[PDB]
């Protein structure tokens, strides 16, 4: 009766509660789905946030860098849902660079390691996780990462902007290891939303005016956009990905579905 | 239990049981929608087509050419549906190009008067059902056409490949237009159908070679004579869950076209 | 000495002494070509427009709706550029939409005849310009189009924008056909340019603060343009299509060159 | 005359005479350029490559993971250049991927360590080179650097894939610094040249085939053994003729990548 009934989703992600991967969560779970949660580094607080959601959910631990976290990844993710049991979804939204590598700090001056570091969580820990859940995942399977179109260059956003570029590459070629599987691979290239790591990150840029250019941000954006954007929701970008997760779009992978209003499509 | 429980969906595009168009419109039906149905000539024909439907649906004749048709269509939808109810869907699943722009003919002796008419029944049409309908559509509603991916030239295809990137275009201005209707406006790039199009038009001006490519191309493979993968596709678009996007193309291609080889 | 030097180059779409192809015309002479002219309607105007030259140059009537001009345009060059000679270089320069298409006319009141006519000109004709052209091209020749980045939809442009995406895709299948004749087909997509079909045309269809909305789009493009961009100048437009002209990318085709100062690549 | 008469270029990336870097440099200075050549480890058996040059050039020494040669380099290359002097050209060919990243290994298996490196030679170099060169180029200049089309996936080339569309992205914010001083920055994506890396790399980790398909999807065909026609495109970028371009690629692929089949 709902649209993810009977499935089960591993949703990783979540650290506010204005995270995208919670609204994931939070409409995965209304539309019926089981999930399994997985948690970066403070695992108490994301313990005590997805008790919030409208479900109980186990919780497990990754970080992406950790090779040992991955390789029992599997392991625990059949010990959550129980033996037999396989996911028919996972959500990848997860994503991380250091100042260095944002805002008005210089392109030119962010070190490599600082990007390395960027590209390892961002884009191919896209890849690892593909990797360690593909064995556990049951044909007909959804995996979906959070992107942000990165095809034009743009202020601040900088070498994030090459992340996800590479996180873009990294798709196409996780969906061909996918579909030996059964499995369908895409990305949602989704607008601005106001997650408090999104306003950290304007606010580390710009400061005081921070505030003022994010909404000019989401003025523009919303302008742009031919049905509007707002800001401050995350429900279409949430019920975008629970659409990749879903059955009804069985034909599609390798890709990208924007959830970012249309702005992408027009030029002003 | 319906991903379309109570709408109410305009398809045009049926003329046999192969269409794109009944394989959209028995999905439809099947997840709850109500339809209006939309036939171009064969009105005799078409409805014993569409009396294998799921759900019975009343029929309307629409040329997509004819000025008048497309002057009465929103009156005659309303006077189907009843005074006071609106349309949440439409689909638009049409397209014709002339023998001469199409397969083994050369692509420099086509004749502009040949290629003229199939871009107005194939991409100027999205425009004039989009005039026609958004004024009895609700928000939320959704608007979605066919497409097959013409960023890069091919064999066989020729004008009508020309047609669908003037489609694209039409898509991206149309969207404009819907958003102030509070309306999406999408198109599903589909991968190749076995169609009456498909074996009339297309073979008719030369195909197991192009679902092998295909299906190869597809990191999740592709099956030529199943529509239903982009039937679903399309009321992913007509559904509530794919509320922020539009102005854009869906690709129900298998994944063919992300990858080279 | 000259990039273009011993080249035949055939040129159309000189109107006024502002149009795109006066300056291709002029920077082509000034690299050592020798030029055939077409041109549409008005041909004792323009034959005054192209005294001011640098060089003497024939001028040949064509209107690309004219299927006689079509028929005889092959013999019309050859007698003008001597029998045994071939045309190195083709630029269609040539564009037209009905005011209605067009501005803040809305883009559903646009007649299909109106559209039709000005897909006809705008698009179309390329193919017909290759066909008519093609059988007296030389090896290593070069056919150009002058494009405006239509991936985007966008205010004002309208039924010219899906043009434009028409003329891009018949370029890509033009250049299978010229292929055969070791021909290449390639399309400049400018930015901006003051020329009079910008100001008067365009500019005509866009109400009353037109000039505003005009200075409007120069500075949004001059400031998404990393190295900036000047509407009053077409010569880096006029240089791009004489590099392609020249021998020098000698293994581009189907594809489309952007001479808009890198706006395309730049969200902001 | 010459094409690049009078022009101060540097090029990266020679390794041996098959190199795309060596025909470059070597069309460049048919055409008049003064050159600065670097080289990355062998740099006695590079100097052995660079004399088959037509003019003899000062040749560097440049490996772009090593923060002192990349610190050091604008002053080194002021030094053979002459003080005073500036470029006016910056050719960047280079790249690498562990064999872990590349042909029949699998996608998965190739560990991070081996992808940063990948990434790091590959991509994130061309930025370094950027910063380190920009406050030694004129206005008017440009960067350029080599790519190979990534916008879809395929057989072999993995990590590979991945690291040219991080290169992509690179390019146009090194467009964004470069225009501050006047300067341009583009990509060609050549189509498949016979190299040292086509051979070592990709090759090692697996030929024919490749060549074949590449010359019929080419409407003007395609040569693997001829590297002349990307080295003048280069040229063309490195040129006057091109000065509207920026944050950009150019294809130099024979057509290849706007034809489907
Ligand atoms: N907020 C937006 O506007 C926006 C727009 C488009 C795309 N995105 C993408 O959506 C996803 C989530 O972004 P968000 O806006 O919700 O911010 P967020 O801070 O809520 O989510 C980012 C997540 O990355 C996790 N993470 C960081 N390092 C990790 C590691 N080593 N291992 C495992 N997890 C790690 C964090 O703990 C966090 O849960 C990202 O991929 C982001 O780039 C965000
Ligand atoms: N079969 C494929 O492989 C495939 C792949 C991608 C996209 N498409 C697209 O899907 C849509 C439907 O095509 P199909 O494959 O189902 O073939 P089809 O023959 O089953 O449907 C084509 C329809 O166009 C209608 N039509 C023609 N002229 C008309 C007019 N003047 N006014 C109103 N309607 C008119 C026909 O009556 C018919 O029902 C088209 O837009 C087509 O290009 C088909
Ligand atoms: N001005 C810009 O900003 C700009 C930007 C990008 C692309 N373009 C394109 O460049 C080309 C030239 O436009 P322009 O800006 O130089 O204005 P223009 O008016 O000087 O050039 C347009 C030309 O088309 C010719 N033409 C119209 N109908 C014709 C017909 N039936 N037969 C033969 N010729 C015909 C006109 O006579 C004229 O010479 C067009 O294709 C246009 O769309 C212009
Ligand atoms: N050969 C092809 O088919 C082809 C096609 C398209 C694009 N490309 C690209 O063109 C460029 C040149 O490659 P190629 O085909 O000529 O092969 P190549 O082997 O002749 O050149 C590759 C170069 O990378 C250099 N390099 C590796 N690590 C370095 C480091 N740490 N510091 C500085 N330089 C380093 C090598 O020393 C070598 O000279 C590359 O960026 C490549 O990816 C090659
Ligand atoms: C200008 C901002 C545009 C919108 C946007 C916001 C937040 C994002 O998320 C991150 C970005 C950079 C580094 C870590 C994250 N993250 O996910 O925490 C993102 O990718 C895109
Ligand atoms: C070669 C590729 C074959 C795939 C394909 C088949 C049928 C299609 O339908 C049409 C084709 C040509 C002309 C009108 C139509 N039509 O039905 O709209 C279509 O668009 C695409
Ligand atoms: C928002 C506006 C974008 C302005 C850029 C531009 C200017 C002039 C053009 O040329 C024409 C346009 C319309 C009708 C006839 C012509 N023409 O070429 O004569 C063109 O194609 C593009
Ligand atoms: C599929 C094969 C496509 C053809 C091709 C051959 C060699 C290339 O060169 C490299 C490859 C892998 C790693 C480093 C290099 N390199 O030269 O820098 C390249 O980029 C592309």
């Amino acid at each position: 009766t709902g649209l993810l009934d009977g499935k089960r989703i591993l949703v990783s992600g979540i650290i506010t509660d204005s995270s995208i991967a919670f609204h994931i969560a939070r409409v995965a779970q209304e539309q019926g789905a089981q999930l399994v949660l997985t948690g970066f580094d403070r695992l108490r607080l994301i313990q005590r946030i997805t008790d919030r959601l409208p479900a109980k959910a186990p919780l497990l631990e990754l970080d992406v860098q950790n090779e040992e976290h991955l390789a029992s990844l599997a392991g625990r993710v059949t010990e959550a849902i129980g033996a037999g049991n396989k996911l028919d979804g996972v959500v990848h939204s997860i994503g991380f660079m250091p100042q260095t590598g944002m805002g008005i700090n210089p392109f030119f001056d962010a070190p490599y390691a600082d990007v390395s570091k960027g590209i390892h969580i961002s884009a191919y820990s896209y890849a690892s996780m593909a990797k360690a859940l593909l064995p556990i995942m049951n044909p007909g399977g959804s995996i979906v990462g959070m992107d942000f179109d990165p095809s034009r260059a743009m202020p601040a956003y900088n070498w994030m902007t090459v992340a996800k570029s590479a996180l873009e590459s990294v798709n196409r070629f996780v969906a061909r290891e996918a579909g030996k599987y059964g499995v369908r691979s895409n990305l949602v290239a989704a607008g601005p939303i106001r997650t408090l790591a999104m306003s950290a990150i304007v606010g580390g840029a710009l400061g005081e005016e921070a505030g003022a250019q994010i909404q000019l941000l989401e003025e523009g954006w919303d302008q742009r956009a031919p049905i509007g954007w707002n800001m401050k929701d995350a429900t279409p970008v949430a019920k975008t990905v629970c659409a990749l997760l879903s059955d009804w779009l069985p034909a599609t992978t390798g890709d990208i579905i924007y959830a970012d209003g249309g702005a992408h499509t027009q030029l002003l």
